[PDB]
């Protein structure tokens, strides 16, 4: 058993081995039960063939138990699930994107005058607490001034939660609990009229959804998928971070997005998104027999899909493992050669529905870094381990000598 070992090589325990092997997958027992491990693009496109693989049973309870929630969207297959990620579609759309970024923008621009009168800041947590009181407004969630940093905080041990054993991963434990509970009281008074909802919002959408058969959902699956749109949000504070660790380690980048438009921030915020670690793999159940590669993929046989690996996959990046986002100046685009968010398409399968929002709320985020504020990046130590999942430059980013400009 290697799942010590995936845990101590954490996003280069597959790749390590594909290229040990000088095969696109290898046979490997994880988690007690029986595991192929493949990569590459070919290999994602195997992954989302829906006839050929499930998510239901697949993911992890541990996981379930923190990160994500019992019986969520990730668990769903045919039908069904389609069903339900429409619903989350239907909150992510460009409009909603223009949105979250204006915000965004918005809270960044009043964030100017305290940061100003302070010596230092972690852009992390400051990026944590904008996030989440962001994507309250946004939701139609309520949210005091005085709970901001402690919903941020158990939003963030949830996403830390996932890849960890012992305390780190009973943070998560302890917070997800908490955050159903709150939730899941404004989903009942939501359909109680007892708090006011906005027809279009997530709180109101996750509120009133019918399903197939037209019933609600349990206020509680409302509440954990209601989560499972914040948390999200909340997360893009790691990308952000790295965001920030690109434009110091490569400063030659920010003179050229100073004087470029948006064609440059949209490379700029690609090559963040693939070149950074942050999902390590998906899990999957191979539904019935098939072969590919010279492989036997027999029923019910759990498959991990390497995420990091394709990413950095020499055969389709040029210098995979340096970072040049002048890789995407009008560039073919694939849906399986860069999945840092999955591959395939989001409303036939699993791909991430945020991915629109992630990358607007980068494109405003770098927009101030680059044009709205001066700062120095004292000592500290921005080292992000391969084997930390998720990773983060250590000191979380701090910034000091911050000023308007
Ligand atoms: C911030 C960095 C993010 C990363 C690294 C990320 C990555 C991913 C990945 C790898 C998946 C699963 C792909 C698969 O199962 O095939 C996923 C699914 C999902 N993401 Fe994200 N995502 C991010 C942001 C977001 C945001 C901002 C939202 C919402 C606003 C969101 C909502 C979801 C949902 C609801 C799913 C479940 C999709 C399904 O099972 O159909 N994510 N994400
Ligand atoms: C077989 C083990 C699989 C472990 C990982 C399963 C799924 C991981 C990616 C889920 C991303 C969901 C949206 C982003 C929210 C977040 O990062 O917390």
């Amino acid at each position: 058993d290697n799942s010590l070992t995936l845990l101590k090589e954490g996003y280069l325990f597959i790749k390590n081995r594909t290229e040990r092997y000088n095969s696109d997958l290898f046979q490997a027992r994880l988690l007690g039960k029986n595991f192929i491990c493949m990569t590459g693009a070919e290999a994602a496109k195997v992954f989302y063939d829906t006839d050929r693989f499930q998510r239901q049973n697949a993911l992890p309870k541990r996981v379930q138990k923190s990160g994500f929630g019992v019986n969520a969207i990730f668990g769903m297959d045919g039908s069904a699930h389609i069903h339900r990620k429409m619903l989350f579609l239907s909150l992510m759309t460009p409009p909603h994107q223009k949105r979250l970024a204006e915000l965004m923008t918005e809270e960044w621009k009043a964030a100017v005058t305290r940061w100003e009168k302070a010596d230092e800041v972690v852009l992390f947590e400051e990026a944590k607490e904008i996030l989440c009181r962001v994507a309250c407004y946004w939701a139609g969630v309520p949210l005091k001034e005085t709970e901001v940093k402690e919903r941020a905080d158990d939003f963030i041990d949830m996403v830390d939660a996932s890849g960890a054993v012992g305390p780190r991963h009973w943070k998560g434990r302890r917070a997800r609990p908490r955050a159903e509970e709150w939730i899941e009281v404004m989903i009942e008074d939501a359909r109680a009229g007892l708090l006011k909802t906005t027809s279009g919002t997530a709180l109101h959408e996750m509120a009133f959804h019918t399903q197939e058969d037209g019933s609600q959902l349990d206020s509680r699956m409302a509440a954990i998928e209601l989560i499972n749109v914040l948390r999200p949000i909340v997360a893009i504070s790691y990308f952000l971070v790295f965001s920030a660790l690109a434009l110091h380690e490569h400063p030659k980048y920010k003179e050229w997005l100073r004087s470029g438009n948006s064609r440059e921030r949209e490379m700029f915020v690609q090559e963040v998104r693939r070149y950074y670690p942050f999902i390590p793999f998906l899990g999957a159940l191979v539904k019935k027999d098939f072969v590919w590669n010279n492989c036997e993929f027999k029923k019910g046989t759990s498959v991990l899909l390497d995420l990091y690996g394709t990413n950095h996959d020499p055969r389709l990046w040029d210098h995979p493992d340096e970072f040049r986002p002048e890789r995407f100046a009008e560039r073919e685009e694939n849906l399986f050669d860069m999945i840092p968010q999955g591959g395939g398409h989001a409303e036939k399968g699993h791909r991430c529905p945020g991915e629109g929002i992630t990358i607007e709320v980068m494109k405003a985020s770098l927009d101030f870094l680059v044009h709205q504020i001066e700062y120095d990046v004292p000592e500290q130590s921005l080292h992000y381990s391969l084997a930390r999942m998720p990773s983060l430059p250590e000191s979380g980013f701090v910034m000091s000598g911050i000023r308007r400009k």
